[PDB]
């Protein structure tokens, strides 16, 4: 197995995949890395099964009728992994935790939201369906934009939805277009 948790690139105290080579931190595995189960499949293990048990799922899809799926367990497993793809980049930092808003000419966002919010409500099962993960995913991001307006750092907001729109693509098989 690898020797840094897959997520956030650190040593410390892994868990290691029975399956794969990959490694992780307890809470930076989503779901946190279940306390017994031997052996021991990692998420990336856990959706390639799905892939693998029905290939036609990997046929494109509309995004439509991808959000308006209710969360049976393989769609919550598959927005689990569509978030931790997102903390897998370490920009993810700067929406990870709750933000405040006190900037000269701005003013703070009506419906705040970030990634360990996010995390909470998929593990408390708050989504009833994919559109309520992936519209909450989709705030931070304009959040952002809004409140940074011209400050360049705008662009962080920029860089890491586009870290999430290609996942939600590639993990959701959605149809390729021009
Ligand atoms: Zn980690
Ligand atoms: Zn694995
Ligand atoms: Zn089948």
């Amino acid at each position: 197995n690898s020797n840094i948790c897959e997520v956030c690139n650190k040593w410390g105290r892994l868990f290691c995949c029975d399956t794969c080579p990959r490694s992780f931190h307890e809470h930076c595995h989503i779901p946190s890395v279940e306390a017994n189960k031997n052996p021991w499949s990692c998420i990336f293990c856990r959706i390639k099964t799905i892939q693998e048990r029905c290939p036609e799922s990997q046929s494109g899809h509309q995004e439509s009728e991808v959000l308006m799926r209710q969360m049976l367990p393989e769609e919550q497993l598959k927005c689990e992994f569509l978030l931790l793809k997102v903390y897998c980049d370490s920009k993810s930092c700067f929406f990870a935790s709750e933000p405040y808003y006190n900037r000269e000419g701005s003013q703070g966002p009506q419906k705040p939201m970030w990634l360990n919010k996010v995390k909470t409500s998929l593990n408390e099962q708050m989504y009833t369906r994919v559109e309520g993960f992936v519209q909450d995913m989709r705030l931070i991001f304009h959040n952002h934009k809004e409140f940074y307006r011209e400050d360049k750092f705008t662009r962080l907001g920029i860089q890491v939805q586009d870290i999430f729109e290609k996942n939600f693509r590639n993990i959701f098989a959605i149809q390729e277009t021009s």
